[PDB]
Parts: structure tokens; sequence; C-alpha cells
DNA sequence: GAGTCGATCGGCGGGATCCTTA
DNA sequence: TTAAGGATCCCGCCGATCGAC
């Protein structure tokens, strides 16, 4: 993180372009400025199905563990899509995903952020299983997965 | 003179737009922020506004919204960017019996009315009260749009989606 | 932070419905 | 006095405390 200094007026302006909770000046600015090959949908769907059946997935003991492994895998399938599916995802006061731990600790608290393996992202953990499904569902819907797959996946969390 | 954070990548992007040595990052941004508003489509003519309101309805963002208040906000937010002055004159003539609807600051809306749950319209100096049924939220859009010289039919469509 | 997960439950926001005011 | 506008209040959704291991 690097630092620049803006005058009082220009500051209020950027501040007024705030859309949703927890976004940074960086976020807001890139929006105000207009500032890769991927696997097929079938291949994506296959990978997720393989995962649900995979041994690794059964070995995961608790929800939070499946939750994480699900995110790692989703991200590996389409970084761009995951990013988009994730940047608009948050709660009333808590930010759900961030590119660093501090942002999550700063906005929420006791959110128990964990870094998502094989991923530049951190996500909050202090949530019930239900809300974990909501996040996964919302993400997969955004990433354009079949409704029936999303259903089968949330049933395993 | 206040301080803000910028990811290292953007910092390199803003720096590269220096047009003379020594000028503040303020001046630079002011250049971009104002002159990059020109890469955006026109909104001067009615036809351009119609095309603009049309894009909003057809947009992914407007579609993601699940609440009425949220669609409500995107509308105000967009209507303002079509014509600043027009939005203002349509605003002043828009109020209730005891409640002020639009104000430049939060306190004013918490002063005249109460339990109004006022929010801030993004990309705008304005604040709006939210504690209102859907129909009234429409009436407000109705007014603002009727005042900004929008065709009747389009107004009805827009209000239908709130 | 650091023992870890996550269900229960207080609490807030959305906005229909009910109430007030002129 | 009925319309027009205010704002109470129920339900659903979010946060995070604290119980269960």
């Amino acid at each position: 993180m690097k630092t620049i200094e803006v005058d009082d007026e220009l500051y209020s302006y950027i501040a007024s372009h705030t859309k949703h909770i927890g976004e940074s000046r960086s976020d807001i600015l890139r929006r105000m400025l207009k500032f890769k090959p991927v696997k097929t949908i079938k291949d994506k769907v296959r990978a997720m199905r393989e995962l649900l059946l995979s041994d690794e997935y059964a070995e995961q003991k608790r929800a939070v563990n499946r939750f994480m492994l699900l995110l790692s895998t989703l991200y590996s399938l389409d970084a761009q899509a995951f990013a988009e599916a994730t940047e608009s995802l948050h709660g009333r006061t808590r930010v759900y995903f961030a590119a660093d731990e501090q942002t999550l600790l700063k906005n929420g608290n006791q959110t128990k952020p964990k870094h998502v393996p094989g991923t530049p992202y951190w996500v909050i953990t202090n949530t019930n299983t239900g809300r974990k499904c909501s996040m996964i569902e919302h993400i997969m819907q955004s990433m354009q997965f079949p409704a029936e797959l999303i259903e089968k996946v949330c049933g395993t969390i």
C-alpha cells in the first residue's frame, strides 16, 4: 500500500462516490476512472463434481473446511469470475472477502478471517453454516454454474 | 489536505499521468476525474437520456438489486448524472408535509423528520429519506423524471421495476 | 488474536400497513 | 372529514457472543 495526498475538496468528492460498505479509496477510484483463456463451463462443472466426490473433500472434517476447499477450487477455475463474484459480496457492516486480513478485521471484528489457499483472497469465518451456503451459492450463481450443481454443493457444506 | 491509500499498482498509474515535474497528485487526479468523465456517453439530449435510463434497466447491476430502496438509489444516482441542475430544481419542489426528502447533509433529514432512515445517493452531494413505501418511492421518481422532460411511457416502465 | 467451530439469538433494515394531520 | 403523508411495527436478514467440544 502506497500513500498519496489529496486536497479537502477532492476528498469529499471521492468519498461521495462510495457505493457499498468496506470498499477502499482504491476501489472507488478505479471505478471512477474506468481503470485470459478459461476452461469451458462443462469443464468447470466437471471439476466441481469431481471435487464433491473426491477423497480430499470427504477428509475435510468440518463445514469451515469444506467451505474453504470450495473457495480454493472455485478460484482456480476462473480467477476473473471469482473476483467479480466476490467484490460485490458483503453484509450489513461486515466485509466478506478482501485481498488482505486487515480490511476484514477493520470493518468486521471477531470475523475470524482465514486466507484462502492457492488464492490472493482472505474470507471471514465467524458465520453459521447457513450463511456459508449463501456465500457459496451467491458466488457460484455469479460464476454461472448450473442451479442443480449449486444445490448439490450447498447440501454438502 | 487529507491522506488516502492507493494500491501500489494504481499509484504507478496515477504517477505516469504527470504532465509537468512537481505537480501534486491532487492536480493529476482532478485532471483524470474530470476529463475521464468525457469517455462516458452523452446525456444532454432527451434521446441520450432515454438511451441512458434504458441501459440502467438492462444493466447487470440494476438486476442484482433485490430491494426496492436499492433500485431506488441506483435511479436517483443515475438521474443526477444525467443533468445536475435539472435534478436540483426537481428536488426542491419535492417534499412532504413535515418531512424533508432531499438535503445536502444527513442531519437536515434527521432534523425535520425522524425515524426516516436517510441514506446517501452515491456519486452525489444529496441525501434521501428511505422510510417510505414503494409507491411513494415511485412518486418521487415519477416527479423527478416528469420534471426532467422524460416521455410518459418510459417513466411508467421505470416505476414498474422499483 | 489464537483453541476452534458455528448455532442461537439480539438487533437492524425494508417497506406494508396503520395512524396522524390538515 | 377523506386524502396525503408520516412512521410504527412485523418479518426476514446479519452480526457476533458464547456454548459445545
